[PDB]
C-alpha cells in the first residue's frame, strides 16, 4: 500500500514490501495479442482498464497497451484518465460509467469522450461543454440489455423520447451508442443483442443521424468471446485481458499473482488458541508461520479458518482471525517451511494452485471483488 | 485512489474524487486530547497509526500526533515508518508486528524498534544489526493472552529459555515486554494482564534486567479504557484515536466519513430488473440514483440488495449487485434526489446515520475489515 506513487510507479522491492501483487507483464502481451488476433479485423480493441487497471496498475499496463498498438482504453476515475493521457496515449479514450458533473468537469482537460443516459444528465453536461469553449464527445449509454444501471431504456416510449433531445444537445457530438451485457449467458447475451440492435437502427434512423459517424460497441469479455455476432463496431473487454474470464477459455493468461512473506515461525503448545476471540483450538503440538498479511493488506477477514496459502509448493491452511497486518497459518506438518520463505495468497507456486474458483467460493462474490482492491493496498510489481 | 502521490499527499478534491474518506482533524484532535488527559499523564501513549493509519492517512494523522506531543507511535509496514519521519516526529517508533528479515533491514534507516517473538528470529536478526554496525532496538512480544501470534510461549520451559536468549544477542537493546489481548472482555483481559504479571516479572529476574530501563506495555484500546490496571508503563491505542472502540465510551468521536456522488437519476419502469444476472426486479415505475462508487472502490459486493446510504438525510437502499464502479440507489420515494448530491455510505446526514453496527451486520467481520481498505482505495480528505 505504497505512500509515494508518481503516477502509478513506486519505489518499493519485493524484499522491502510486506505484501505485494505481481502484474504479468508477459501475460498481458500474450492476452492483447490473442484477442487482437480472435477479432480479426472484424472489430476494435477497447482495453476496458478501469479499477487502475483492473488492480494491476493503469501506470503500469500502458505501455503495453501502446505496444501492441490498441486503438482504444476505458477507464473510470478521473485520476486513471490523467495517468492514460499522461502515458501518450494520443488515442481514443471513454468512460465505462456516468460521471458527475463536476468530476465531468475536470475530465474536460484530458479529452476523454464521457458516458450519457438521461436528457436530464445530457443537459447539465452541455451547459459545462458551452462554459469551457469546448465540444464534448458523448457515447450514448442504451438500456438494451437490461441492466437499469447506465443507459436510457429504449424499451418504453418515453426513453426513445428521452433518447432524441439528447442528440438536440448543440454543445455535445453524439459518436457512439452502447449497452452492456447482463447475464453472462449466451442466450440472455443474445436477446440483448437483438434489443440493441432494433434500438440502434430505431434511434439512427429516427434521429436522422448516421451510422458513419458513430461506433456501435456491446460486447464485453465473455460477450465476444461467446457471441461473436455481438462484436459489431468494437469490444471492450477487461477480464480476458487479466485472464479472468470464462474458466473454460485457458489461452488467456493469469496476469496478477497476490504474494506475501513469512516473518518467522514459532512453536505453540497443545491447546493455545490462535488469534482473536480464541477462534481456533490447537489440535495438536505447533508450529505456526507469521505471514506478513492481513485484512488491512487486502486479505480479507472472510478467509478466517477458511483459506490457504502456498509456501514451498505447500497448501497450508489459514488459521484463527485474520489479524488486521498478520495472518497465521499452519506449518506444523511442513518442517521445511522456514523465515523470508515466499507465501503465496493466491496463484500457483511451482506444484500448488490456489484456485481463482476456491477463493470465490470463500468470498461470496466474485473475484474482482478482492483484487480490485488488493491491488489498491498493496505495491503492483512488474515481472516476466 | 490518488494514482500520484507524495508521503499521503495528493491533489485530489471533493470535486474530483468519485468517492472519497473524509478524515476529521478535531475528531482526531479532540480523541488524543481525551486519551491524554483520560490517561493522566500517569502511563506513556503510543499512537497505534498502523494501516496507514487504520485507513485515515498516516501523513494525514502526524501532525497532531507531534503537536500534542505523543511520545511513541506504532506502525506496521516500511512505508508508515519512513512517513511518520518524513513527517518530523522525531520519538520513539515501534513496530507491532515481526516483519521479515529483508523488511526488517530495509527498516533500519528509519531507526524503528523492531517487534521479536523467538530466539531463531532473533538471532537472524542480531545477524543484521551486527552487519549494519548498529545496535538494533527490539521489544519482546510475551503470549501472554495467547493470540499465538508475535508472542514467544513463556508457558513452557523450551519457550521460556527462548526469551532468555533473545535477551543474550549481542547486536539488540530489550527495552521493552510486551504482550497483546485476545478478547474484548473485562475478565479474560484480566487472566492475560495477571499472566503478563508474572512473566515479566520472572524475566527481569532470570535474565537479571534493569526495570528502569524496561517499558512493560500491553494494553490496546479496549484494555486501556475498560481495564486501568492494565496501563503499566504505557498504552497502544488505535480504534480510540479515530472513535472505533468501546461502542459505549461516546467521549471518543468518529474520525471518518465515506462519501460519493450522485451521477444521476433515471426512470426505470416496473418490470426491469437491475443489475447483472437481475438479481432484483422493480415492483413499480422507479426513479434509480446511479452512485460513481462501486466494489472496486471499497464499498464491496456483500452489500448487493442489503445496504442503505444516506442522499439529503435519506435512508435509500442499494439495489442489484454492487457493480465495480457504480451502484443503484432506489430514489422512487424521494424526489429532493437530483444528480451531484453528496452520498453518505458509512457515517452520517443531516439527521440519518449509518451505523458501524448496521454495516458490520451484512459484512460479517469488524467494520476495520472495511474501511482500512476504503482508506487505501480513496483519497483521503482532511476536514475540520
Ligand atoms: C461498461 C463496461 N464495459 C466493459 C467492461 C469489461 O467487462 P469484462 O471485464 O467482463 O470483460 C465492464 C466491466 N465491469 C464489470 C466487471 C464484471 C466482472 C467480470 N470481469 C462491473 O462493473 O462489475 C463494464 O462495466
Ligand atoms: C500488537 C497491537 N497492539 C495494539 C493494537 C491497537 O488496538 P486498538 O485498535 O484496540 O487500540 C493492535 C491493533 N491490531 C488489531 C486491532 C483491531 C482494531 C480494532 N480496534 C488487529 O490486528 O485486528 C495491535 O496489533
Amino acid at each position: 500500500p505504497p505512500l509515494s506513487m508518481d503516477n502509478g510507479t513506486n519505489a518499493l522491492t519485493v524484499q522491502n514490501s510486506n505484501a505485494w501483487v505481481e502484474v504479468s507483464a508477459s501475460a498481458l502481451q500474450h492476452n492483447i495479442r490473442t484477442l487482437q488476433a480472435e477479432l480479426a479485423g472484424k472489430s476494435r480493441l477497447c482495453a476496458v482498464l478501469k479499477a487502475d487497471a483492473y488492480g494491476h496498475g493503469i501506470g503500469l499496463v500502458m505501455p503495453s497497451i501502446i505496444a501492441q498498438g490498441v486503438p482504444c482504453v476505458a477507464v473510470a476515475s478521473n485520476e486513471e484518465a490523467r495517468v492514460v493521457r499522461a502515458s501518450g496515449f494520443t488515442g481514443q479514450l471513454v468512460r465505462v460509467r456516468l460521471a458527475s458533473l463536476s468530476e465531468l468537469e475536470d475530465a474536460l482537460q484530458y479529452d476523454m469522450e464521457e458516458l450519457v443516459g438521461s436528457a436530464e444528465f445530457a443537459r447539465q453536461v452541455d451547459a459545462i461543454a458551452a462554459r469551457h469553449g469546448k465540444t464534448l464527445r458523448i457515447h450514448m449509454a442504451l438500456n438494451s440489455s437490461g441492466m437499469s444501471r447506465n443507459g436510457v431504456e429504449m424499451a418504453t416510449w418515453s426513453g426513445r423520447g428521452e433518447a432524441l433531445q439528447i442528440t438536440d444537445q448543440k454543445h455535445l457530438k453524439l459518436v457512439a451508442l452502447m449497452t452492456h451485457f447482463a447475464v453472462e449467458d449466451k442466450d440472455d447475451v443474445r436477446k440483448g443483442l437483438a434489443a440493441f440492435n432494433e434500438q440502434t437502427d430505431w434511434l439512427i434512423k429516427h434521429a436522422k443521424l448516421d451510422r458513419s459517424k458513430l461506433t456501435l460497441h456491446a460486447a464485453n469479455s465473455f460477450a465476444t468471446l461467446e457471441v461473436p455476432e455481438a462484436r459489431l463496431d468494437m469490444v471492450r473487454t477487461g477480464g480476458a485481458l487479466f485472464g479472468d474470464t470464462v474458466p473454460a477459455r485457458t489461452e488467456y493468461q493469469r496476469a496478477m499473482q497476490f504474494k506475501s512473506h513469512v516473518a518467522a515461525v514459532h512453536s505453540y503448545p497443545a491447546g493455545n488458541t490462535v488469534g482473536y476471540d480464541r477462534t481456533f483450538t490447537l489440535a495438536r503440538d505447533s508450529r505456526l508461520a507469521n505471514i506478513t498479511v492481513g485484512y488491512s493488506d487486502g486479505y480479507r477477514r472472510v478467509f478466517t479458518n477458511k483459506g490457504h496459502v502456498l509456501i514451498n509448493g505447500h497448501r497450508i491452511p489459514v488459521v484463527g482471525k485474520v489479524s488486521m497486518n498478520t495472518l497465521m497459518v499452519d506449518v506444523t506438518d511442513f518442517p521445511d517451511v522456514k523465515g523470508g520463505n515466499e507465501v503465496v495468497l493466491f496463484g500457483k507456486q511451482a506444484g500448488g494452485e490456489i484456485t481463482q474458483a476456491e477463493m470465490e467460493e470463500i468470498n461470496g462474490a466474485l473475484l474482482a471483488d478482492l483484487y480490485t482492491v488488493w491491488g489498491s493496498s498493496n505495491p503492483k510489481i512488474l515481472v516476466d
